[PDB]
């Protein structure tokens, strides 16, 4: 865990909560990316909750994030934040 990857990682998006920033990041597994997520978007704390960025579903399971395509995109949550769908307009 400290240091390697098990394996080629493949890769995933990620957008804020207010969906307009977008970020390409590749981790070969859930847990990896989450803790990679954290680092791009430089979030001030760590206790974030990870989710889709379609219907809003926490991932917390490898089974189902191997399951995930490529370019998987997903939406990050700070303590105190909920999903949203894709607003219906920009202003």
């Amino acid at each position: 865990g400290s240091s390697g990857s098990s394996g080629p990682a493949r890769p995933f998006r990620v957008s804020n909560h207010d969906r307009s920033s977008r970020r390409g990041v590749m981790a070969s597994s859930l847990q990896e990316l989450i803790s990679k997520t954290l680092d791009a978007l430089v979030i001030a704390t760590g206790l974030v909750t990870l989710v889709l960025e379609e219907d809003g579903t926490v991932v917390d399971t490898e089974e189902f994030f191997q399951t995930l395509g490529d370019n998987t995109h997903f939406m990050i949550l700070e303590k105190g934040q909920k999903w949203m769908p894709s607003g219906p307009s920009s202003g």
